């Protein structure tokens, strides 16, 4: 598996800042191939970040940060991937867990915006985690099998082919505390097994990526690990030398 | 109350259309005066809007559908209303029933939305509007009074002063099944008076607008009564002529 590593810029961005992070990033990776690097502005900068990419012939792949089920229609302040296409966005990040939980998406809800990504021909970046106290509980495995379950009972183990998975320990994120990397390991080869109970095919090939605080000084550690893939990185993705490490070492990694 | 007429695009934008209704429209507006224009892109088109308007000098109010509560931080896929300023857009469409219904969002939301526009400068367009179940039991003033108050009896009278009251029939929303110009002066007239019952120097003022199905063909009949001061208008601003046209019927007649 090609490792994928994709920066979720959350409510972050500005005019100035867009070109000079995606100009930047692009000088830093001059040479880089061993990875898929996408980055996912927020929906006001998607124009500004396809012109620019396009000015300088960048490989870096363009995503979103969410999506909605309608390409058109009677929907007021609805994302619309029909619309996200004519920009050349592609990966689209659904189930975040600060929507999950600010918005109140269900998994019913993140499984319907699953089905509409794949019918339109674009890249789910599907997040999955637990919370501290399942995590504590030790229901992690419960949770994700039935955040998973959700798109596999209703749709197929095949579904998941040409998608990505994030997992993401809840109370890693933005907190500074990562799970070690044979933790994160040790959840992505069961993540991975439940899967292979559906399709072996399916699951060989299925990047799952990290989530948790992914920074330069533990990124290696995390790329080290067989069953991680990639990582979706939130605040590191901020900065384009911080950025640009975290998907050098995954090249590196992977080789 | 100068006149406004809004357009809520809603989930409809390409960037072929864009560029030509934007273009079109600022042809057929050429000159007309005493009306303020607004359109209300997806994001999505809101930076291509900018541009396309800055180029023709237009005079046209940029607008968005939607806002969330934060200007940035963590908070993946929100709409920030500092970002939204950085393309100068001013008008933003809150408790539209479409986010009501679909995405569930209760007075309570709504009122935070109007409450964070206004600390950041922008202008709430807030969409209140009875089904066609509580107008059949006869609630429709009784609704229109429960969502406006969920900002009066929060944040006080004086909160609605710069903003802009939409009354949308939820029955009459793209469905061709328009409130008569009657009914709507009646409603127009019973809210003015509730916000009068606190103030009426705010009450006076705040302009309100009709939502229903409002087309070329009864603009006028709307914007000859007295307490409907323009219309947010979903189909029709579609089309460059149609709202080009609804816009010169508010000029003409206020």
């Amino acid at each position: 598996r090609h490792p994928v590593v994709m920066g979720n810029w959350k409510l972050n961005g500005s005019k100035e800042m867009v070109v000079d992070l995606l100009n930047g990033l692009n000088a830093e990776l001059e040479g880089v191939t061993g990875v898929d690097v996408a980055v996912a502005p927020p929906a006001l900068f998607v124009d500004l970040a396809e012109r620019t990419l396009t000015e300088a012939g960048s490989a870096i792949i363009l995503g979103a940060q969410n999506t909605d089920l309608n390409n058109s229609g009677a929907f007021t302040g609805d994302m619309s991937p029909a619309m996200l296409k004519e920009f050349g966005a592609t990966h689209i990040i659904i189930g975040h867990s600060e929507r999950r939980e600010y918005h109140a998406e269900s998994d019913e809800f993140v499984a319907k915006k699953f089905a509409f990504l794949k019918e339109n021909g674009l890249t789910p970046v599907l997040c999955i985690g637990e919370s501290d106290a399942q995590n504590e509980a030790g229901e992690t495995m419960a949770v994700c099998a039935r955040q998973l379950d959700a798109v596999i009972n209703t749709q197929g183990v095949e579904a998941l082919e040409g998608a990505i998975i994030a997992y993401e320990p809840i109370w890693a994120i933005g907190t500074g505390k990562a799970a070690t990397a044979e933790d994160a390991q040790r959840i992505h080869a069961q993540i991975r097994a439940h899967i292979a109970e559906k399709s072996e095919a399916v699951a060989k090939n299925v990047v799952i990526q990290y989530g948790g605080s992914v920074k330069p000084e533990n990124a290696a550690a995390y790329f080290a690990q067989p069953d991680i893939d990639g990582a979706l990185v939130g605040g590191a993705a901020l900065d384009a030398k911080s950025f640009a490490a975290i998907a050098k070492a995954a090249a590196e990694a992977k080789a």
